[PDB]
C-alpha cells in the first residue's frame, strides 16, 4: 500500500524536524517512554513522558503524524548516546515497526540517506525491540543486514539499492532512524 508507506515517509521528515526543535533548548532528548499503551484519543492527552503524545501537545505533530500506518501503533521514540560510555541522550532514535521486505526497502531507500544512523531490525507491530532495551548506540559498528550507517569509525556508508536488498531480509522487518 503505496499511500501508506508515503505517508509513514513523510511523516518521517515531520518527526525529525519536531524532536530537533522541541528538544533544542534543552541540549538532550526524552527517554523512552512506550506510545503501545496510546489510543487515537490519549495521543492528544497522556503525561507519562511519550515523545510522540509531547510533539502533538505541543503542535510540532498531528495526532496521525505519530502513528505508523502500516503497524497501526504510535510510533516509538527514545533516546541515543553519542559517545561509548555516555548516559546523556545526546541523540533520539524513532522505530518504524511491522514492515513487510517490500514495505521496509522501500522506507530505507527513500529516508535512509536523511539520517546519521540507520539500523534494521524485526520489531513487530505491537513492539519497540530497538528501543524498549535503552538508549541507541549510535556508534555501533556498521555491518551487512542490521547496522546500516551509523557514528561509527567507517559508519557513513552510503546505502545503495543493493545494499537494501541485503537487509529487510526477514519476514517482518523493522527501521530505526537516529539522529544528534
Amino acid at each position: 500500500d503505496s499511500r501508506t508507506v508515503s505517508e509513514l515517509v513523510t511523516n518521517t521528515n515531520t518527526i525529525r524536524v519536531a524532536m530537533k526543535d522541541a528538544y533544542q533548548r534543552d541540549g538532550k532528548y526524552p527517554d523512552y517512554q512506550a506510545p503501545l499503551s496510546l489510543t487515537a484519543d490519549s495521543i492528544k492527552t497522556d503525561s507519562t513522558g511519550i515523545a510522540v503524545a509531547q510533539l502533538v501537545q505541543l503542535g510540532k505533530l498531528t495526532p496521525d503524524e505519530a502513528r505508523n500506518g502500516i503497524s497501526g501503533d504510535y510510533i516509538g521514540i527514545g533516546g541515543a548516546i553519542t559517545s561509548s560510555g555516555s548516559t546523556i541522550n545526546k541523540g533520539f532514535a524513532m522505530e518504524l515497526n511491522g514492515l513487510s521486505q517490500e514495505q521496509c526497502r522501500s522506507i530505507l531507500g527513500q529516508v535512509g540517506d536523511n539520517w546519521e544512523y540507520v539500523a534494521v531490525g524485526t520489531s513487530p507491530s505491537g513492539s519497540y525491540d530497538a528501543l524498549s532495551a535503552g538508549a541507541v548506540n549510535m556508534l555501533a559498528a556498521t555491518d551487512n543486514t542490521t547496522i546500516l550507517r551509523s557514528l561509527a569509525a567507517n559508519g557513513q556508508v552510503s546505502l545503495t539499492a543493493e545494499k537494501i536488498l541485503k537487509t529487510c531480509t526477514a519476514t517482518v522487518n523493522s527501521i530505526t532512524l537516529a539522529s544528534r
